[PDB]
DNA sequence: CCTGGATGGGA
């Protein structure tokens, strides 16, 4: 009857997170269940015979059950994990233990970080010869602090044949732990205080495809947190280090305090596609070095936060990096963007996307980026643009162009000269105060996105946005503003499907009709529809124009009262509609004939004091009806009865005692889901409720122990199965 | 490596 595994929940995995528990849960059969989560419980002390009915476990999680500072230690029985013969990954992260427990051969992952471990001998990881992934971090830095640092003894790791993945970053190391396992094929050691590095550290590893060498010596200028800063001038890297590394794809030497590169590096990394050279001091390098190239297949080059101590040009020979498809060059602070700047990277054949916000840049020719081959991505928010040189998804596939968080007052169709391929443009949080009239934005003829929200445009002109003939998403949302009419344009709008005018200065002149035969989606939210439709007849036909329409959201608009004819003069094609966050107090549910093909209702945090008025009345197609977070006390029998397509119902965070099927019929038994939690269920020994969710219970999240009583005292604030119900 | 610009994840 129950679900089995009370209090977690069956997902084979169990779910036992966040359940306060302080032992590990015994709960029909046991035998089946093959996955274990207890993440952030309380378990503290761990036996040899806690895991004995789970003799099948294949992975286990424990994480953040016994956390160090931050004080609490964790003691471990002998033979405690030994009964899961099978194991296979086992996360004892975030738990205050000093030695790494006794574990089966089985294992293949392994997770040790942020505990107290500081010693790793041979010892430690006996018998795990299958051990495949090794985690160790932060056992010995400021938020885990240690007196010395953690030590891996020489050879330690070589009983690990099959070790691919070891990392120990945030751990104190001067040195890299020697003879590892030459199986390697990631290794990070980032963020300690190795500040010398050779081949002989990283000797015998032949097999390695990703090293992360960063912040073993940091700069501390400007650090929010405690930081350690290199004693040395720079990292001191002998030429020949990753010099026998063939398979090296990736490497990181952020935060190395390097002045100088040296093409050396990397002459052996043939299959370098990954490189990340942030956070140093190459300011002046990456504008004169030659260490580019050869580097023929790299993809990803990450050059941010490299600010100087001229005008910006990168090195000629970035014109052999011909695989690169990204490149960071953010908070490098280069005040001018021009012809030069950026020369060497135009030819490049899948340069696709391109970094280059906080660099307070006050000078650019945007032009230059419609010279580029496979340009896809340009960002250029925060930075200090103001105008031309002297729903953005858009994700992977369009030629998109992000203006955010500049300086523009004013748009000047000559700033787009050459953008023309722009299919998606971002100006939203500049300061933009203009009447826009339909010469801002001439060359963008292929613009399908546009994002001008959070500025201050004067929306009278009925022209505005009509030199974008493809445009079909425009947000004008958060817009704060005697001629004409606000609002006017949209009918003159051949293409847009998608428009938000949510939380925007509504004006007295503002157009009484919205029309359109394209829109489909419209966000009029946080605006005072409330106050517009108290006006009488003057805007009661305010949406009945955009014929077609499928979405409107009506959020925060100070709605108290909704009539039929408000309703019934929207359009007729609306399956969504959101009043979400209003003040509705009554609402007569059969008035919802008037939106025939209504599939979605959002109803979330009004004041439905309950579902009496008032029956969803056939035959409505609504599907789903949210009326979570009102204060509903109570509902009418059959109220949901005549809805013969319901599926999802949220009913959470209401005042119900009870939940009764009655309200239902034999519409509760298609539901899809039943969303009952944050109510005062009354939880007596005679209750009828639990009866009914446990006939759905599949379809009821957080059933097991998401759902609690209210009352009585001793069952409030606990799961309706604290005590078996279903007893008298 | 990914993520952000700091640090924690990870498999
Ligand atoms: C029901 O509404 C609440 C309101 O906060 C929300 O948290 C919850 O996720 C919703 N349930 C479903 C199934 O969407």
């Amino acid at each position: 009857t129950l679900p089995a595994f009370l209090p977690c929940e069956l997902k084979g995995l169990v779910d036992c997170n966040w359940l306060f528990l302080k032992s590990v849960p015994r709960f029909a059969s046991c035998s089946n269940i093959t996955r274990l989560s207890l993440i952030s419980n309380r378990i503290h002390h761990l036996h040899n015979s806690d895991f004995v009915h789970l003799s099948n476990l294949r992975q286990l999680n424990l994480k953040w059950n016994c956390p160090p500072t931050g004080s609490c230690h964790m003691t471990i029985e002998p033979r405690t994990f030994l009964a899961m013969r099978t194991l296979e990954e086992l996360n004892l992260s975030y738990n205050g233990i000093t030695t790494v427990p006794r574990l089966p051969s089985s294992l293949v992952n392994l997770s040790l970080s942020h505990t107290n471990i500081l010693v790793l001998d041979a010892n430690s990881l006996a018998g795990l010869y299958s051990l495949r992934v090794l985690f160790m971090d932060g056992n010995c830095y400021y938020k885990n602090p240690c007196t010395g640092a953690v030590k891996v003894t020489p050879g330690a790791l070589l009983g690990l044949s099959q070790l691919t993945h070891l990392s120990l970053k945030y751990n104190n190391l001067t040195k890299v732990p020697r003879q590892l396992p030459p199986s390697l094929e990631y290794l990070l050691v980032s963020y300690n205080l190795i500040v010398k590095l050779g081949p002989e550290d990283l000797a015998q590893l032949t097999s390695l495809r990703v090293l992360d060498v960063g912040g073993n010596c940091r700069r501390c200028d400007h650090a929010p947190n405690p930081c350690i800063e290199c004693g040395q001038k720079s990292l001191h890297l002998h030429p020949e280090t990753f010099h026998h590394l063939s398979h090296l794809e990736g490497l990181v030497l952020k935060d190395s305090s390097l002045h100088t590169l040296n093409s050396s590096w990397f002459q052996g990394l043939v299959q370098l596609s990954v490189l990340d050279l942030s956070e140093n001091f190459l300011y002046e390098s990456i504008t004169h070095t030659n260490a580019f190239q050869n580097l023929t297949r790299l993809r990803k080059l990450n050059l941010s936060f490299n600010y100087r101590k001229a005008r910006l040009h990168l090195a000629s020979s970035f014109k052999n990096l011909v695989s690169l498809q990204e490149l960071n060059m953010n908070g490098i602070f280069f005040r001018l963007l021009n012809k030069y700047t950026l020369r060497w990277l135009a030819d490049l054949p899948k340069l696709h996307t391109l970094h280059l916000q906080m660099n307070f840049i006050n000078q650019a020719q945007l032009s230059i980026f419609g010279t580029f081959r496979a340009l896809r991505f340009v960002d250029l928010s925060d930075n200090r643009i103001s105008g031309p040189s002297t729903m953005d998804r858009c994700k992977n596939f369009k030629f998109t162009m992000d203006l955010s968080r500049n300086n523009l007052v004013t748009i000047k169709p000559e700033m787009f000269v050459q953008l023309s391929r722009l299919q998606c443009l971002s100006l939203s949080h500049n300061s933009i105060a203009q009447a826009v009239n339909g010469s801002q934005f001439l060359p963008l003829t292929n613009l399908q996105v546009l994002d001008l929200s959070h500025n201050k445009l004067d929306l009278y002109h009925w022209k505005s946005f009509s030199e974008l003939p493809q445009l079909q998403a425009l947000d004008l949302s958060y817009n704060s503003q005697g001629i004409g009419h606000q609002f006017s344009f949209v009918t003159h709008l051949s293409m847009l499907q998608s428009l938000s005018l949510a939380h925007n200065d509504i004006h007295t002149r503002v157009s009484s009709h919205l029309n359109s035969n394209s829109v489909r989606f419209l966000d009029f939210s946080g605006n005072g529809m409330g106050r517009m439709w108290d006006e009488g007849g003057l805007y009661l036909h305010f949406f009945q124009g955009l014929s077609g329409l499928l979405k409107l959201d009506l959020s925060q608009n100070n709605l108290h009262i909704l009539r039929p004819q408000n309703l019934d003069n929207l359009p007729k094609s609306l399956k969504l509609l959101s009043l979400r966050d209003n003040y509705l107090s009554f609402f007569n549910w059969t008035s919802l004939s008037f939106l025939p093909n209504l599939e979605v209702l959002d109803l979330a945090g009004n004041q439905l004091k309950a579902l009496t008025q008032g029956t969803l009345p056939n035959g409505t197609l609504l599907q789903k009806l949210d009326v979570s977070s009102n204060s509903i006390v109570s509902v009418v029998p059959a109220f949901f009865a005549l809805a013969v397509e319901l599926k999802e119902v949220n009913l959470s965070h209401n005042i119900l005692k009870t939940v009764d099927r009655s309200w239902f019929g034999p519409i509760v038994m298609q539901l899809t889901v039943l969303d009952v939690r944050s109510n005062p269920l009354h939880c007596a020994c005679g209750a009828a409720f639990v009866d009914l969710l446990l006939e759905v219970q599949t379809k009821v999240p957080g059933l097991a122990n998401g759902v609690k009583c209210g009352s009585p005292g001793q069952l409030q604030g606990r799961s309706i199965f604290a005590q078996d119900l279903r007893l008298c």
